[PDB]
């Protein structure tokens, strides 16, 4: 499913993402935007290390979810990577919360550093009523 901007913004707020571990809702929106374009079925294979990024937040199979074919992989979210491809983003949100519970926080995603850090992210939530 490809979410519309404000639709996703409201859903994330309902799931308690606003201010989670100090991360504002606009930052989560900036991350989803650049990672997948708000697309829950997005997958990207990383030929260089044999891991795959899954879903709206592009969560990696080496550390977060299990897809069975990633070498030396752990499953910190204790989920099948398949769960991160559903239209209902509840599981992907719970796993995203787990990722930011690590010391790096939101910095765990390189795209956040490149496209969101130190920038005016208000545009991602403006007019959505959140």
């Amino acid at each position: 499913k490809v979410f519309e901007r404000c639709e996703l913004a409201r859903t994330l707020k309902r799931l308690g993402m606003d201010g989670y571990r100090g991360i504002s809702l606009a930052n989560w929106m900036c991350l989803a935007k650049w990672e997948s374009g708000y697309n829950t079925r997005a997958t990207n294979y990383n030929a260089g290390d044999r891991s795959t990024d899954y879903g709206a937040f592009q969560i990696n199979s080496r550390y977060w979810c299990n897809d069975g074919k990633t070498p030396g992989a752990v499953n910190a979210c204790h989920l099948s990577c398949s769960a991160l491809l559903q239209d209902n983003i509840a599981d992907a949100v719970a796993c995203a919360k787990r990722v930011v519970r690590d010391p790096q926080g939101i910095r765990a995603w390189v795209a956040w550093r490149n496209r969101c850090q130190n920038r005016d992210v208000r545009q991602y939530v403006q007019g959505c009523g959140v």
